[PDB]
């Protein structure tokens, strides 16, 4: 795996948001995790998640993404990848708040899965927001 | 934000110290500040904020510890928390004195960083110790 540049184009929620990628605006979701709804006829923690995500994102020098090994773009033709912000991790800050769970795991694309289950873990035992 | 009880163990040296916590001991870290270092292979002042933590938990009634709105231990499995012996908070305590700086003011948890920064800057008017 490999990181690649991209640019911010808007937060939409806690785990999807737009980017420019190889200079085409693309909406990307975050693998191996789902933040709670917001859109979707509103969810505990939909709303904080959708802060901490924008925050994160919105603040830093660079945006990167990680396609994992299979399936680039879900049925819905959003990228796949995990997103860092500044060498950060997003789906792992999101989940180590308890502002997400482990989610959708679909292989092959579960190369992060155990590091991210393991903050789960931990953000569960310091009972957070969706664990509290 | 809320104060929990704890029961004192140990003073280790400025910012860490080791306490009984829901009948568990361990070790915790106050947040958002550093005292200088003394352990690891010490710093100009960093027996003086020892001193100081130790005398003050020592001598309290009661100690309580709160957590803020994120991680409540870092990597080294310490506790992370405001500590408050007698009502006093220990981290604002040692910055007022110049004993600490305010420091490792790492989102979301950072509650408390106004009031200590306030605290910071009358030490340095006020030529104390580290700012000496
Ligand atoms: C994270 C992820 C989501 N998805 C799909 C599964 C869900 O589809 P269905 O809605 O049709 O079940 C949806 C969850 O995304 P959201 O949490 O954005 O809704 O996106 C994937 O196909 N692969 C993925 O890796
Ligand atoms: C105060 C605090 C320290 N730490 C970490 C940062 C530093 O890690 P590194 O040692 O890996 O840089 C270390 C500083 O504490 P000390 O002053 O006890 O060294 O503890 C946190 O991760 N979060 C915190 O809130
Ligand atoms: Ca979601
Ligand atoms: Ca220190």
């Amino acid at each position: 795996l490999h990181k690649e540049p991209a640019t911010l184009i808007k937060a939409i929620d806690g785990d999807t948001m737009k980017l420019m990628y190889k200079g085409q605006p693309m909406t990307f979701r975050l693998l191996l995790v789902d933040t709670p709804e917001t859109k979707h006829p509103v969810e505990k923690y939909g709303p904080e998640a959708s802060a901490f995500t924008k925050k994160m994102v919105e603040n830093a020098k660079k945006i990167e993404v990680e396609f994992d090994k299979g399936q680039r773009t879900d049925k819905y033709g959003r990228g796949l990848a995990y997103i860092y912000a500044d060498g950060k991790m997003v789906n792992e800050a999101l989940v180590r708040q308890g502002l997400a769970k482990v989610a959708y795991v679909y292989k092959p694309n579960n190369t992060h899965e155990q590091h991210l289950r393991k903050s789960e873990a931990q953000a569960k035992k310091e009972k957070l927001n969706i664990w509290s």
